[PDB]
């Protein structure tokens, strides 16, 4: 699926994302945007031979298990397949562990690269919330 900004920024905060580890909603908007254009089937090969799954993200050298990188842990105890749902549950559960981890939301870089330090406010804008 791939969602609305106000669509997505709604569906994080029903599952608790606005303000977790004092992260505002707009950070995790921003955070999705920059890594997933807000597409939940998007994949991306890693040089490592790990892969990042879904709207955020999510590697599987850490996070979750999808069979094919190496001495990876699953820290989320997820298949990675369960990162590209339509249903952003998972995602949004195993986001909560990875920013709990000691960096913080530094963990995604596009979020680091181009999102930390903006005006993120701006991407719940125009949103009923
Ligand atoms: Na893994
Ligand atoms: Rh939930
Ligand atoms: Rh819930
Ligand atoms: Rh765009
Ligand atoms: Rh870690
Ligand atoms: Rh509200």
């Amino acid at each position: 699926k791939v969602f609305g900004r106000c669509e997505l920024a709604a569906a994080m905060k029903r599952h608790g994302l606005d303000n977790y580890r004092g992260y505002s909603l707009g950070n995790w908007v921003c955070a999705a945007k920059f890594e997933s254009n807000f597409n939940t089937q998007a994949t991306n090969r890693n040089t490592d031979g790990s892969t990042d799954y879904g709207i955020l993200q999510i590697n599987s050298r850490w996070w979750c298990n999808d069979g094919r990188t190496p001495g990876s842990r699953n820290l989320c105890n997820i298949p990675c397949s369960a990162l590209l749902s339509s249903d952003i549950t998972a995602s949004v559960n195993c986001a909560k562990k990875i920013v709990s981890d000691g960096n913080g939301m530094n963990a995604w870089v596009a979020w680091r690269n181009r999102c930390k330090g903006t005006d993120v406010q701006a991407w719940i804008r125009g949103c009923r919330l």
